[PDB]
């Protein structure tokens, strides 16, 4: 009974990759972006991404359910992990 957010690499390069989150179920949602390791947010994109140390709380504008920001692999190609909770 919660938003039902789910993540999608799109780009990617020998720096960091563009992570696409795609959000489902309701406008009203929340994804906790989590990074691995060092890794952290270069940008973000159709959500109101922000975070300080090693996690990031997203929001939706109105009209990108689903978000998408740069990985700073910093060492990790690996997707990071994403959360939602219906509020």
């Amino acid at each position: 009974t919660g938003c039902s957010v789910t993540a999608t690499r799109a780009e990617e390069w020998s720096d960091g990759f563009n992570v696409t989150y795609s959000v489902s179920g309701s406008s009203a949602w929340t994804v906790n972006l989590a990074l691995n390791g060092s890794q952290t947010i270069q940008a973000s994109w159709n959500a109101n991404v922000t975070g300080s140390g090693s996690t990031r709380t997203v929001t939706p504008n109105g009209s990108g359910n689903t978000f998408g920001v740069t990985v700073m692999k910093n060492g990790s190609s690996t997707t990071p992990a994403a959360t939602c909770a219906g509020s």
